[PDB]
Protein backbone atom coordinates (compact mmCIF):
# COMPACT_ATOMS: atom_id res chain seq x y z
CA UNK A 1 0.00 0.00 0.00
CA UNK A 2 1.71 3.17 -1.23
CA UNK A 3 -0.88 5.35 0.54
CA UNK A 4 0.59 4.56 3.97
CA UNK A 5 4.06 5.09 2.50
CA UNK A 6 3.22 8.67 1.50
CA UNK A 7 2.90 9.60 5.18
CA UNK A 8 5.53 7.28 6.65
CA UNK A 9 8.45 7.40 4.20
CA UNK A 10 11.32 9.74 4.96
CA UNK A 11 12.12 12.76 2.79
CA UNK A 12 12.33 12.04 -0.94
CA UNK A 13 15.29 13.24 -3.03
CA UNK A 14 13.08 16.02 -4.42
CA UNK A 15 12.05 17.15 -0.93
CA UNK A 16 15.65 16.96 0.32
CA UNK A 17 16.79 19.06 -2.65
CA UNK A 18 14.14 21.68 -1.88
CA UNK A 19 15.38 22.08 1.71
CA UNK A 20 19.02 22.42 0.58
CA UNK A 21 18.12 24.85 -2.19
CA UNK A 22 16.61 27.07 0.51
CA UNK A 23 19.84 26.92 2.51
CA UNK A 24 21.86 27.73 -0.61
CA UNK A 25 19.59 30.66 -1.51
CA UNK A 26 19.96 32.08 2.01
CA UNK A 27 23.74 31.63 1.84
CA UNK A 28 23.89 33.55 -1.45
CA UNK A 29 21.74 36.35 0.00
CA UNK A 30 24.03 36.57 3.03
CA UNK A 31 27.05 36.76 0.73
CA UNK A 32 25.37 39.59 -1.18
CA UNK A 33 24.57 41.58 1.97
CA UNK A 34 27.94 40.90 3.62
CA UNK A 35 29.73 41.65 0.35
CA UNK A 36 28.18 45.12 0.27
CA UNK A 37 28.94 45.72 3.95
CA UNK A 38 32.58 44.68 3.55
CA UNK A 39 32.88 46.93 0.48
CA UNK A 40 31.81 49.97 2.51
CA UNK A 41 34.11 48.79 5.35
CA UNK A 42 31.20 48.39 7.76
CA UNK A 43 32.29 45.20 9.58
CA UNK A 44 34.88 45.30 12.34
CA UNK A 45 36.56 42.09 13.45
CA UNK A 46 34.33 41.64 16.56
CA UNK A 47 31.24 42.19 14.40
CA UNK A 48 32.50 39.56 11.95
CA UNK A 49 33.05 37.12 14.81
CA UNK A 50 29.52 37.67 16.13
CA UNK A 51 27.96 36.96 12.73
CA UNK A 52 30.09 33.83 12.40
CA UNK A 53 29.13 32.69 15.90
CA UNK A 54 25.45 33.29 15.15
CA UNK A 55 25.67 31.05 12.07
CA UNK A 56 27.54 28.33 13.96
CA UNK A 57 24.80 28.41 16.59
CA UNK A 58 22.15 28.01 13.87
CA UNK A 59 24.10 25.03 12.53
CA UNK A 60 24.53 23.45 15.97
CA UNK A 61 28.19 23.32 14.94
CA UNK A 62 30.18 23.10 18.18
CA UNK A 63 33.42 24.67 16.96
CA UNK B 1 28.72 73.85 -0.32
CA UNK B 2 26.16 71.27 0.81
CA UNK B 3 25.84 69.83 -2.71
CA UNK B 4 29.51 68.77 -2.68
CA UNK B 5 29.02 67.16 0.73
CA UNK B 6 26.17 65.04 -0.65
CA UNK B 7 28.61 63.29 -2.98
CA UNK B 8 31.73 63.39 -0.78
CA UNK B 9 30.51 62.66 2.75
CA UNK B 10 30.87 59.18 4.20
CA UNK B 11 27.85 56.96 4.78
CA UNK B 12 25.15 58.57 6.93
CA UNK B 13 23.61 56.85 9.97
CA UNK B 14 20.51 56.10 7.90
CA UNK B 15 22.56 54.55 5.09
CA UNK B 16 24.69 52.51 7.51
CA UNK B 17 21.54 51.22 9.23
CA UNK B 18 20.08 50.19 5.87
CA UNK B 19 23.20 48.18 5.02
CA UNK B 20 23.17 46.35 8.36
CA UNK B 21 19.46 45.62 8.27
CA UNK B 22 20.13 43.78 5.02
CA UNK B 23 22.78 41.69 6.77
CA UNK B 24 20.39 41.03 9.66
CA UNK B 25 17.56 40.08 7.29
CA UNK B 26 19.80 37.60 5.46
CA UNK B 27 21.00 36.19 8.79
CA UNK B 28 17.40 35.58 9.87
CA UNK B 29 16.58 33.91 6.54
CA UNK B 30 19.61 31.65 6.95
CA UNK B 31 18.54 30.67 10.47
CA UNK B 32 15.09 29.85 9.10
CA UNK B 33 16.48 27.65 6.32
CA UNK B 34 19.11 25.96 8.51
CA UNK B 35 16.57 25.54 11.30
CA UNK B 36 14.36 23.52 8.96
CA UNK B 37 17.30 21.51 7.63
CA UNK B 38 18.55 20.69 11.14
CA UNK B 39 15.00 19.69 12.12
CA UNK B 40 14.87 17.08 9.33
CA UNK B 41 18.44 15.99 10.24
CA UNK B 42 19.79 17.01 6.83
CA UNK B 43 23.16 18.51 7.85
CA UNK B 44 26.12 16.30 8.71
CA UNK B 45 29.10 17.73 10.58
CA UNK B 46 31.19 18.18 7.37
CA UNK B 47 28.26 19.96 5.69
CA UNK B 48 27.92 22.25 8.72
CA UNK B 49 31.64 23.04 8.55
CA UNK B 50 31.41 23.90 4.85
CA UNK B 51 28.54 26.34 5.42
CA UNK B 52 30.43 27.96 8.31
CA UNK B 53 33.60 28.21 6.22
CA UNK B 54 31.63 29.79 3.37
CA UNK B 55 30.28 32.48 5.70
CA UNK B 56 33.72 33.18 7.20
CA UNK B 57 35.02 33.61 3.65
CA UNK B 58 32.24 36.13 2.93
CA UNK B 59 33.16 37.98 6.12
CA UNK B 60 36.87 38.01 5.29
CA UNK B 61 37.19 36.58 8.81
CA UNK B 62 40.53 34.76 8.93
CA UNK B 63 39.70 32.27 11.68
CA UNK C 1 -21.60 0.69 -18.10
CA UNK C 2 -18.26 2.45 -17.60
CA UNK C 3 -19.82 5.93 -17.72
CA UNK C 4 -21.94 5.17 -14.65
CA UNK C 5 -18.87 3.74 -12.91
CA UNK C 6 -17.00 7.02 -13.45
CA UNK C 7 -19.49 8.81 -11.19
CA UNK C 8 -20.28 5.97 -8.78
CA UNK C 9 -16.97 4.19 -8.17
CA UNK C 10 -14.97 4.88 -5.03
CA UNK C 11 -11.74 6.88 -5.12
CA UNK C 12 -9.13 5.40 -7.46
CA UNK C 13 -5.55 4.68 -6.33
CA UNK C 14 -4.40 7.75 -8.26
CA UNK C 15 -7.00 9.95 -6.56
CA UNK C 16 -6.23 8.52 -3.10
CA UNK C 17 -2.52 9.18 -3.68
CA UNK C 18 -3.17 12.79 -4.68
CA UNK C 19 -5.11 13.44 -1.47
CA UNK C 20 -2.49 11.89 0.76
CA UNK C 21 0.29 13.66 -1.15
CA UNK C 22 -1.41 16.91 -0.16
CA UNK C 23 -1.34 15.82 3.49
CA UNK C 24 2.36 14.95 3.22
CA UNK C 25 3.18 18.29 1.57
CA UNK C 26 1.39 20.17 4.36
CA UNK C 27 3.19 18.07 6.98
CA UNK C 28 6.56 18.97 5.44
CA UNK C 29 5.64 22.67 5.33
CA UNK C 30 4.67 22.50 9.00
CA UNK C 31 7.96 20.84 9.92
CA UNK C 32 9.79 23.58 8.05
CA UNK C 33 7.93 26.37 9.86
CA UNK C 34 8.08 24.71 13.29
CA UNK C 35 11.73 23.83 12.70
CA UNK C 36 12.56 27.51 12.24
CA UNK C 37 10.47 28.56 15.25
CA UNK C 38 12.11 25.91 17.46
CA UNK C 39 15.53 27.06 16.23
CA UNK C 40 14.82 30.61 17.40
CA UNK C 41 13.35 29.22 20.67
CA UNK C 42 9.93 30.72 19.95
CA UNK C 43 7.72 27.86 21.18
CA UNK C 44 6.98 27.39 24.87
CA UNK C 45 5.56 24.10 26.13
CA UNK C 46 1.94 25.40 26.32
CA UNK C 47 2.29 26.75 22.77
CA UNK C 48 3.58 23.38 21.57
CA UNK C 49 0.64 21.70 23.30
CA UNK C 50 -1.86 24.02 21.61
CA UNK C 51 -0.43 23.29 18.16
CA UNK C 52 -0.54 19.55 18.87
CA UNK C 53 -4.13 19.74 20.12
CA UNK C 54 -5.13 21.73 17.03
CA UNK C 55 -3.72 18.99 14.79
CA UNK C 56 -5.40 16.21 16.78
CA UNK C 57 -8.68 18.10 16.39
CA UNK C 58 -8.14 18.28 12.61
CA UNK C 59 -7.48 14.54 12.60
CA UNK C 60 -10.56 13.76 14.70
CA UNK C 61 -8.05 11.81 16.80
CA UNK C 62 -9.58 11.51 20.27
CA UNK C 63 -6.35 11.17 22.24
CA UNK D 1 25.73 52.07 18.63
CA UNK D 2 22.59 51.17 16.68
CA UNK D 3 24.53 49.39 13.92
CA UNK D 4 25.89 46.86 16.43
CA UNK D 5 22.40 46.41 17.86
CA UNK D 6 21.07 45.49 14.41
CA UNK D 7 23.25 42.37 14.40
CA UNK D 8 23.21 41.59 18.13
CA UNK D 9 19.66 42.32 19.30
CA UNK D 10 17.18 39.50 19.75
CA UNK D 11 14.28 38.98 17.35
CA UNK D 12 12.04 42.03 17.03
CA UNK D 13 8.25 41.82 17.46
CA UNK D 14 7.86 42.12 13.68
CA UNK D 15 10.32 39.27 13.09
CA UNK D 16 8.71 37.07 15.77
CA UNK D 17 5.30 37.68 14.21
CA UNK D 18 6.55 36.70 10.75
CA UNK D 19 7.88 33.39 12.06
CA UNK D 20 4.70 32.52 13.91
CA UNK D 21 2.58 33.63 10.95
CA UNK D 22 4.42 30.99 8.94
CA UNK D 23 3.50 28.37 11.55
CA UNK D 24 -0.14 29.47 11.45
CA UNK D 25 -0.23 29.35 7.64
CA UNK D 26 1.18 25.81 7.66
CA UNK D 27 -1.34 24.79 10.33
CA UNK D 28 -4.21 26.07 8.17
CA UNK D 29 -2.85 24.24 5.11
CA UNK D 30 -2.65 21.04 7.15
CA UNK D 31 -6.23 21.44 8.36
CA UNK D 32 -7.32 21.94 4.76
CA UNK D 33 -5.55 18.78 3.56
CA UNK D 34 -6.56 16.65 6.56
CA UNK D 35 -10.10 18.02 6.32
CA UNK D 36 -10.39 16.71 2.76
CA UNK D 37 -8.83 13.35 3.67
CA UNK D 38 -11.17 12.93 6.65
CA UNK D 39 -14.12 13.84 4.41
CA UNK D 40 -13.25 10.99 2.03
CA UNK D 41 -12.63 8.69 5.04
CA UNK D 42 -8.98 8.17 4.08
CA UNK D 43 -7.41 8.25 7.56
CA UNK D 44 -7.47 5.21 9.83
CA UNK D 45 -6.73 5.56 13.53
CA UNK D 46 -3.09 4.34 13.21
CA UNK D 47 -2.56 6.79 10.33
CA UNK D 48 -3.98 9.62 12.43
CA UNK D 49 -1.66 8.62 15.27
CA UNK D 50 1.38 8.64 12.97
CA UNK D 51 0.59 12.15 11.72
CA UNK D 52 0.12 13.36 15.30
CA UNK D 53 3.38 11.76 16.43
CA UNK D 54 5.20 13.34 13.48
CA UNK D 55 3.95 16.78 14.52
CA UNK D 56 4.87 16.23 18.18
CA UNK D 57 8.36 15.26 17.01
CA UNK D 58 8.61 18.50 15.00
CA UNK D 59 7.53 20.42 18.10
CA UNK D 60 10.01 18.62 20.35
CA UNK D 61 6.93 18.06 22.51
CA UNK D 62 7.70 15.03 24.68
CA UNK D 63 4.13 13.88 25.26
Amino acid sequence: GPVVSIIRDDLTPQERERLMMRVRAALVDLGVAVGASVAFRQLTEPMKSEIAATVKKYLEYDH
